């Protein structure tokens, strides 16, 4: 399949070149997966989701996304213009309030929910997880990550947008879970993305045009960006049947486009997601 016009970080990830504009995947389109956006919810009728997406779970008194980063990550994971993944099944883990921000113990019990959640779904492809979030260190934080991830669920986390090393933030310094840095449309790195040798992979991340709340669209940048892209990612190659939700991270990794962005610190890897797809 070939999306015409496609978002520039659409048509990265399935590109050995830059500056291309066509997004080319499998047309099962990560069908029969599921995506948990684990953010500030997710605006379900948005006509870009086609009634794929839904809010499983909230924390607040409103399980409507009021802020639009949870509606723009899952725009990002599986909506049928901006997303990686289009034929996923989108859950909304509203952990974060609208202004954004959430205590870490609210955070840890949608990681243990997600974890539990998932047998009450139907995912013969495998289960993802998008964790568009992020804070100082936390062992808890941490291990409640690593307990998603034991239990059969692919966990992508945001690297963090405070250009520097992601070992001193949570979940991004767990190692067992997928942690996401930032690029550019140039191939360059991001300019708040985070680094080091926790860092297991590079995706679109400045400038990612996605849903919003309202019905609308907009543009904005940051490693909650990345992470939807190698989420959607994921949901998409586990469909296709080639990897697993312990081993997609992994896969990703071993499949990435190698040495193509610049401004990457000694020590962290140089790898950006490709979907490999040959048309």
């Amino acid at each position: 399949a070939a999306q015409t016009n496609a978002p520039w970080g659409l048509a990265r990830i399935s590109s050995t070149s830059p500056g291309t504009s066509t997004y080319y995947y499998d047309e099962s389109a990560g069908q029969g997966s599921c995506v948990y956006v684990i953010d500030t919810g997710i605006e379900a009728s948005h006509p870009e989701f086609e009634g794929r997406a839904q809010m499983v779970k909230t924390y607040y008194y409103s399980s409507r996304d009021g802020n639009g980063h949870g509606t723009h990550c899952a725009g990002t994971v599986g909506s049928r213009t901006y997303g990686v993944a289009k034929k996923t099944q989108l859950f909304g883990v509203k952990v974060l309030d609208d202004n954004g921000s959430g205590q870490y113990s609210t955070i840890i019990a949608g990681m243990d929910f997600v974890a539990s959640d998932k047998n009450n779904r139907n995912c013969p492809k495998g289960v993802v997880a998008s964790l568009s979030l992020g804070g100082g260190y936390s062992s808890s934080v941490n291990s409640a990550a690593a307990r998603l991830q034991s239990s059969g669920v692919m966990v992508a986390v945001a690297a963090g947008n405070n250009n520097a090393d992601a070992r001193n933030y949570s979940p991004a310094s767990e190692p067992s879970v997928c942690t996401v840095g930032a690029s550019d449309r140039y191939d360059r790195r991001s300019s708040f993305s985070n680094y080091g040798s926790v860092l297991d992979i590079f995706g679109p991340g400045t400038s990612i045009l996605s849903t919003w709340i309202g019905g609308s669209t907009r543009s904005i940048s940051g490693t909650s960006m990345a992470t939807p892209h190698v989420a959607g990612l994921a949901a998409y190659l586990m469909t296709l049947g080639k990897t697993t939700a312990a081993s997609a991270c992994r896969y990703i990794a071993d499949t990435a486009n190698k040495g193509d962005l610049s401004n990457i610190p000694f020590g962290t890897v140089n790898l950006l997601a490709y979907n490999n797809y040959q048309a």
